């Protein structure tokens, strides 16, 4: 189906496919995706509001859940300080060209009925599942708190409470998301996208460790980032520029080069890419070069909006 | 540099890029093509189409000639006969989605000044190189005719007489455009595409050999001649079925398959799938049959209007 291609376009995994087939026959269906309020919104989340507004372009209607009082569970910082950034993040979604229902959890995460049912599932969940299900999210802690468990019970709740037949997340969402499928009533569809490499090639990309691409960056800051990025001469896996390359990229795409060096690349495809970068027929800087200009021929008209 | 990409997809050649870049700076332009009317319009005919919709998306004015008489001086019959056939062609030219300017041969051909142009372009062609430019257009005689050197003068003047900026056809075309560009007093920019290999593997795609697949085949024909073709395992070049999902179908695209054989193959590109079939990842079986349908799915349009 064209519909179920355009979904599954750049996902890890959907969970699962078949049942995915399901909601898309209805009527009417809903997916959901919420981020921990970030000071800086890069690459990583742009990835995954891509992929919202596919579900959009499918008869999805969108919530996107600011989890402002999750962050705070997770070490990030005041409540007041986190609706804030919450009120920025906000703005660049809606740059990036998504029109959906925006909510913060706050003002749903604390009435009367929303608690208890994360008391009932407090009941429901281990405390080894709930540990393990945080591995990949929880901040950095010594002395591990109580409120790292309450977080995925939580987010679990967002699900069951938003109602949507598919949650969206990035791949560290997939042990809480796993949780929500065995606990709540209703199985939701999961879909989960990859992370990216950072630009320094050691770990993910993240407003914490500086080594991303924000979506509102100057032009000047894009070049000297990707000018600077970790790229290997033949090195496809692990690097960050063939991932923008893949992901964020347009095609057909030109790299212009002097005939002393083979002349114009013309490249229909990202596996066209692949290629010419294994086999080294295209050098990292003009790589770098041309995809940190793509970048900002891509990211302008979100700065303009902001 | 969009538009520049567009025309350029799929092409053999461009004589030249630096020339193409100049013509379309120019508000007016035009761009032309001819045929040697034929009973069936295959593949072939539609890849050519298919490249002066490009043109035209960029702003060419287009001029289809429908070359009855070099038809006629080609041994393909009588006159009369090759004409009610080019009207046929212009249906089906029509049927394909392209608005352009149909132009039959001998309704500009025998003018007295084109025929003085004739003559004038007949001191500047030696014989060896009328003769040598048709080694690939000239029906097979023992006995050659003197329409054969005349045919090439012909199609030299038609592009001069058009007036067109760009000249328009297959790689066997080349030495012909080869010497309009020698000949007459302004460069033409030619864009040559490739020659599409026919099912049985054995040569080009010709009405002639019986080894093609025409636009107003039915779904039985179109999968029984699919199914038949030269398509060995791993074998990329010289492979007709190749040739067809490079040139004709649409990426990103699913191959549906039994999860035995590994279940749905998602296709981002043709260079993905050109990887996957050169390392036996995806059977002759498969690609023949995904490509039957989409073929189906994609001259349907052109079937009807018939
Ligand atoms: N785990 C996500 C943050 C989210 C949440 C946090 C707490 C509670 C409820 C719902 C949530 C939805 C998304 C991340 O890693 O940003
Ligand atoms: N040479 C093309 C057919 C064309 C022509 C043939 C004869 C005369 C004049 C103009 C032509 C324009 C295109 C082919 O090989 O089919
Ligand atoms: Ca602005």
């Amino acid at each position: 189906m064209d519909e179920f291609e355009m979904i599954k376009r750049n996902t890890s995994e959907i969970i699962s496919e078949e049942e995915l087939r399901e909601v898309l026959k209805k009527d009417e269906k809903s997916a959901g995706i919420g981020f921990e309020p970030s000071g800086k919104i890069h690459l990583g989340h742009y990835l995954q509001i891509k992929k919202m507004i596919d579900l959009q372009n499918a008869g999805f209607d969108i919530i996107i859940w600011l989890a402002d009082l999750g962050a705070y569970l997770n070490q990030k910082g005041e409540l007041d300080e986190i609706r804030k950034i919450g009120d920025y993040n906000k703005k660049v979604f809606e740059a990036m060209g998504l029109k959906a229902k925006y909510v913060y959890g706050s003002e749903h995460n604390l009435d009367k009925d929303y608690t208890l049912n994360v008391y009932r599932l407090a009941l429901k969940t281990t405390l080894k599942r709930a540990r393990r299900s945080m591995e990949l999210i929880a901040r950095e802690d010594e002395n591990p708190k109580v409120a790292e468990v309450i977080y995925p019970i939580m987010q679990v709740n967002a699900i069951h409470y938003n109602g949507v037949d598919v949650a969206v997340g990035g791949m560290e969402q997939r042990k809480i998301h796993m949780l929500a499928r065995e606990l709540l009533p209703k199985k939701v569809v999961c879909i989960h996208n990859p992370v990216l490499t950072g630009l320094d090639g050691e770990g993910k990309m993240s407003s914490s460790k500086g080594n991303f691409i924000a979506v509102d960056d100057s032009p000047e800051e894009i070049r000297a980032k990707i000018k600077k990025a970790y790229c290997p001469a033949g090195v496809v896996e692990g690097n960050p520029i063939m991932e923008i390359a893949k992901y964020f990229l347009e095609y057909p795409l030109t790299i212009k080069r002097p005939e002393k060096f083979g002349g114009d690349l013309t490249v229909n495809s990202y596996e066209e890419l692949e290629s010419l970068f294994k086999n080294k027929e295209l050098h990292p800087m003009r790589l770098k070069n041309a995809v940190a200009e793509e970048l900002i021929k891509i990211l302008e008209p979100i700065r303009k909006r902001l």
